[PDB]
């Protein structure tokens, strides 16, 4: 391996496998949940298998917050005083949270740290990938100018595509603009949403009906994925029945092992609400 001394960052809206959650200098920075009053962080006082239906039994939508940019801070300011000489963070899109654009001053206070924040334009497992990837081209020898490289690619190639039960969460959320709500129908209606290009949550298509709306993201994800290999992963928060089917789509397709189940729990499913859906995608580089 390279000789650099690299210490990575991510924050708890990635979705993380567990080989990924094994690996060496990995720091992820909470996400808490506030419902009714109290501050909550998935897996140490609240699982995300108890999350929707605490959340149903709320009084008021649960509001997230950003990572600790303090805790950022002290943990950068540490790993200085201990020898690193690179960071690299992967945090969520800078479409869906200020923590981007307000760590960005932070990228030069670091005196013998090389750190480099990219904006990865994403989240949940498509996020969780691009930083099981950093390690896997670690691995492979690459330096940290490499490692940028190949995330770039990644970066600019990925998107994910979703469909909500009812879009109040993400509107009262704010992740979704307001207009978006009277753009289309009623209850019925099953609109498929994305991350542009921009990172932003944006509508792609007003589509009728859920069962429409599925056969739609499987054909999507067909398009974007064809001109080399991708990871594909179906993404739920409380819609294991709807994601089995989406995933067996994927594999009579052919897609193998490359497709995957991965779930929304408390950070995301705040926004998303319970019966969320999503296919992301991520080429492998
Ligand atoms: C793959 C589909 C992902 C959908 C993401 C919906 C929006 C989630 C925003 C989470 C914001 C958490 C941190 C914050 O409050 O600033
Ligand atoms: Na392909």
């Amino acid at each position: 391996r390279d000789p650099m001394k690299l210490a990575v960052f991510t924050d708890s809206s990635a979705y993380l496998s567990a080989e990924t959650l094994q690996r060496e200098d990995l720091f992820v920075l909470d996400i808490p949940v506030n419902i009714d009053g109290e501050e909550y962080v998935e897996g140490i006082n609240l699982s995300a298998e108890e999350f929707y239906q605490k959340m149903a039994q709320a009084s008021e939508l649960p509001k997230t917050s950003q990572p600790s940019i303090a805790k950022l801070d002290e943990i950068l300011t540490s790993l200085k005083e201990q020898g690193y000489t690179h960071a690299l963070g992967l945090f969520l899109s800078s479409g869906i949270s200020g923590f981007y654009q307000s760590i960005q001053y932070m990228v030069d206070d670091y005196e013998g740290l090389t750190i480099a924040f990219p904006d990865t334009l994403i989240t949940s497992a498509p996020l969780g990938i691009m930083v099981e990837s950093v390690f896997n081209w670690r691995d492979q020898g690459d330096d940290f100018a490499s490692i940028q490289d190949k995330l770039a690619i990644q970066i600019s190639r990925t998107s994910a595509f979703i469909m909500v039960d009812d879009l109040d969460h993400l509107v009262k959320g704010g992740r979704l603009s307001n207009g978006a709500a009277i753009l289309g129908n009623l209850l019925s209606i099953k609109p498929i949403l994305y991350f542009n290009d921009q990172g932003v949550i944006e509508v792609y298509e007003k589509v009728r009906t859920e069962k429409k709306a599925t056969k739609r993201l499987i054909e999507i994800i067909k398009e974007t994925t064809a001109s080399g290999q991708y990871r594909v992963i179906v993404i739920h928060g409380n819609a294991p029945e709807k994601a089995e089917e989406l995933r067996q789509h994927l594999l009579d397709f052919g897609l193998g092992s490359d497709v995957s189940l991965a779930t929304f729990g408390s950070v995301i499913g705040t926004h998303l609400g319970a019966g969320s859906i999503a296919l992301g995608y991520i080429p492998v580089i």
